[PDB]
């Protein structure tokens, strides 16, 4: 897939399970529309977000509700969520890995973006 | 000083200077309405930007002009900006440290929530 | 393997290629023993470092040469590498993967420990 | 003080406390001398380890007890502890400021190295 997201759990060292994932993508009216969303799998990855010729250039956000993973594992975290916002394929077609590494009080993202 | 937020560079290894930052709080109907703004000094931190007082309990949503931060640099950023979404708790007298670690395709926040 | 290495570029949002990494097992005589050593692949990992009959209970610690990579690009990094130290297996048998984000003045690094 | 060290805890969302910092110089037999040491005080800060004079170029080497701090804390630490080793160069007037944000499985480092 075009767009893929990982994440991981540095307090318990495990890839984070059952989170929950949604995309928007800026719209002309310059709202967010809901483009997609899913969960990540046991490995912490979520696939199959998209397909490329709906990936289409674009502002997109990744908002990735790290409240709800904490909460259910009783921590009080600071955080709402994580968002990610990025413009994409600006530069012609890419493949995008968005991956977060998640703390009660701290998270770090990075863009892992490749071209086919 | 219940809010202070904290600006670095991890490319250059320093302070990110005159980087412009707003606070949204959202309100009754869920929007997000402007709350305080500035840009960060040569320590790269950005002091005054609201007051005990004024900072009631609520959702608040900390943006970072990274985007142009990178650009004044001249290295190609990947995200628009840099987002935390945090909810401020009443449950005792705390001090909110909002630190974010920019490089062009990354960064990492953490909040350091101290009692006075 | 049990033990892999991941290694990643914020700067420019893509796998940390040719990373050249050494692994050292703590010896009974309190010295760092040469245990394995390899470079990272086009995706930024480093397989068959080392089998489960040769992965026994210890202290390693994984040393990647950050500054290495940094130079090959013309950047002056601040590190000499990263090092990460840790006792592997003395709860069972494990699979160990640690992971590597770097920029020129910082590094993250965590680890993903399953069990197989 | 051209030399600060500054810990911070990801779980807690504080400073990281009473933390014990070892600092090491490489010498001339490529041995690691001490240098200075101390703990982290309420502000997770370690000031005075050194002076202008005496903090010479060189390869110096900064070791963090987290495994102490999180057996204090009754969390499995994964890493025995958070080391970070630069060259220290004389290009210009220099303060270096040594950041560390800790997770039981992760950590971060970065360097803030500015222009008195
Ligand atoms: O395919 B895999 O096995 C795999 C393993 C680990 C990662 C980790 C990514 C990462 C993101 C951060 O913000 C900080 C950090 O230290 C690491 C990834 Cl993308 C993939
Ligand atoms: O004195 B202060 O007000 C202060 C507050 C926070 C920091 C450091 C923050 C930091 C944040 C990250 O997401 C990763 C990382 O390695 C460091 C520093 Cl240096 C100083």
């Amino acid at each position: 897939c075009p767009l893929m997201v990982k994440v991981l759990d540095a307090v318990r060292g495990s890839p984070a399970i059952n989170v929950a994932v949604h995309v928007f993508r800026k719209a002309a009216d310059d709202t967010w529309e809901p483009f997609a969303s899913g969960k990540t799998s046991e490995s912490g990855e979520l696939h199959g977000l998209t397909t490329e010729e709906e990936f289409v250039e674009g502002i997109y956000k990744v908002e990735i509700d790290t409240k709800s993973y904490w909460k259910a594992l009783g921590i009080s975290p600071f955080h709402e969520h994580a968002e990610v916002v990025f413009t994409a394929n600006d530069s012609g077609p890419r493949r995008y890995t968005i991956a977060a590494l998640l703390s009660p009080y701290s998270y770090s993202t990075t863009a892992v973006v490749t071209n086919p």
